[PDB]
């Protein structure tokens, strides 16, 4: 398994040890408090009142964790996934990646601790 | 494994169909919005700016996933455990609740989504 | 898990640390060469041209791997059982005990080496 | 998962749907009764009489269940892997095989039956 630390000022997002291969079957748990900005914080399913303004993944909210895989757009995470399986033509090394607008990250903080796993399959 | 709600208004908590025995690792993910009574809502993590005015888990925020292992104190779960082992002389069924005050879980509203499943061993 | 040798000349069986309960899924892998008594050994399938009267398990070979579930009947066990489910009410301490005739394990010699795990459920 | 026989008589293989991939856990269980020619049949650990020439898999017993992994040497299965992770830097779908000396499969006979999981890794 990975576990390891999801920096919310981090924009290139952390690559993990994880390469989903077809059939994977993976659980993700995140935990922990960041922020994009203000003097508040928000778990990992981010902030529900702020407006989208360009976040890089439009399915969850700003200060959300969110996921790539390989080659693939922005997945949400959010506080994790369960023996979750990706789309068809879905592969490659899983990064995590705190939701925000591109090029304002340098005023976010804290950060999500994450574990994932492959499950039986 | 179980997957099922965990209403915020439901103060005795929700039995899941998981029987923890010794010996036995596990991994929850749980997801949403609840309230425990303001016009706002929090993930299952809780509210980490709300005092604690008599919580049934004082390791966790107001508004926070909590559980009970059969005769077990009240032990945090917050988004999940992570392929996780109880204390020795903790086993029984697993119940999920919701953290509040007793006696003010009548203005509570909305639930988790929480997923248990048993780990390889 | 659990691993350890079973040893053919042992009437009562090694009991092993894996205690089986309700909903419990387990592999098991056995490997290794023993004998019922003459100069050939067989694997944990025993011996399929040995005659079935006075064995401790009928529904398996002379000289085959089985099982007790706590205090239950003989179960067959053979090289193994893939993710299995009990499909009878039993619980308890995995003994696993050669196939012979009760009384007659004095002239038996070799022994299997087996894996016991709990899968995810 | 992957369940299906392996026929004795059958040089080629039987190709399963499993790819092992780098870092893959798998556990393999094989049951069953083959020959190599003779009248009398052997569980997928083969006949330790046999002498080892011209074998495919000079690793294991004439009548042993083996494989590969993509274009892989032979690799030994007998009764079965658990929770096995490969030692040599191999990849690619899973071939399963009776051992026996090349161009002599036209009389053997039979066949194992196996189960093929990959674990939680
Ligand atoms: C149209 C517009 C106006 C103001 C901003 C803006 O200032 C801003 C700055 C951030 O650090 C930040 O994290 C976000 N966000 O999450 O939406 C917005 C961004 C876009
Ligand atoms: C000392 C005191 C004063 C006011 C209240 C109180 O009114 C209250 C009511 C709730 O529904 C509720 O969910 C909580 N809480 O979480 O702390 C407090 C409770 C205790
Ligand atoms: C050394 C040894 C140990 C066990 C056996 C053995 O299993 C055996 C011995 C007998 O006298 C007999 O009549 C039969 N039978 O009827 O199949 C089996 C045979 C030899
Ligand atoms: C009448 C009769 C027929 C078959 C057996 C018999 O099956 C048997 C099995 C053994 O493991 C064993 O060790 C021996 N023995 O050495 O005598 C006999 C035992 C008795
Ligand atoms: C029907 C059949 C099929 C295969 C065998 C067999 O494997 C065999 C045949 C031989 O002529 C021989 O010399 C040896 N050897 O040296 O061990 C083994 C024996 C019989
Ligand atoms: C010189 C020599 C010695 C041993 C073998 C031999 O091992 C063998 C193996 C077989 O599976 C088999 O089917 C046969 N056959 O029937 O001839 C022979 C083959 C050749
Ligand atoms: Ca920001
Ligand atoms: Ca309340
Ligand atoms: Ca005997
Ligand atoms: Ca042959």
């Amino acid at each position: 398994a990975w576990k390891g630390e999801v920096l919310a000022n981090n924009e290139a997002g952390q690559v993990t040890s994880i390469i989903y291969n077809p059939g994977d079957v993976i659980t993700i748990v995140a935990a922990g408090w960041a922020s994009y900005g203000p003097t508040q914080k928000w778990g990992p399913q981010g902030d529900r009142e702020h407006p989208d303004q360009g976040l890089i993944c439009h399915d969850a909210f700003c200060g959300a964790l969110v996921m790539k895989i390989g080659n693939s757009g922005t997945i949400p995470v959010n506080t994790g996934l369960f023996r979750w399986v990706a789309p068809n033509n879905v592969q490659g090394a899983i990064t995590l990646i705190y939701n925000d607008v591109p090029g304002t990250y340098g005023n976010n903080s804290g950060s999500f601790s994450v574990n994932i796993g492959k499950d039986q399959s």
